[PDB]
C-alpha cells in the first residue's frame, strides 16, 4: 500500500457478541477491514477456544464498552 511495515492495527478481538436468556454467550461478532475492508463475520464461543489473547482484549474491554454487570 504504502509501508512495507509488519502491519498497523490489525483488526481487533471481538467487535460485538450476542447473549441469550441465560444472560451468557452464545456468539459473537469479529470485525476485519484491513483484510478484506468490507463485512464482519459472526463466530460461536466454542470455536474461541484458541483465540486466548482476542477473547483477552474482549474481556479487558467488556468493562469498558456498555458498562454494565454481564
Amino acid at each position: 500500500i504504502s509501508s512495507p511495515k509488519q502491519e498497523e492495527y490489525e483488526v481487533e478481538r471481538i467487535v460485538d457478541e450476542k447473549l441469550d436468556r441465560n444472560g451468557a454467550v452464545k456468539l459473537y461478532r469479529i470485525r476485519w477491514l484491513n483484510y478484506s475492508s468490507r463485512s464482519d463475520t459472526w463466530e460461536p464461543p466454542e470455536n474461541l477456544s484458541g483465540c486466548s489473547a482476542v477473547l483477552a482484549e474482549w474481556k479487558r474491554r467488556k468493562r469498558r464498552l456498555k458498562g454494565s454487570n454481564s
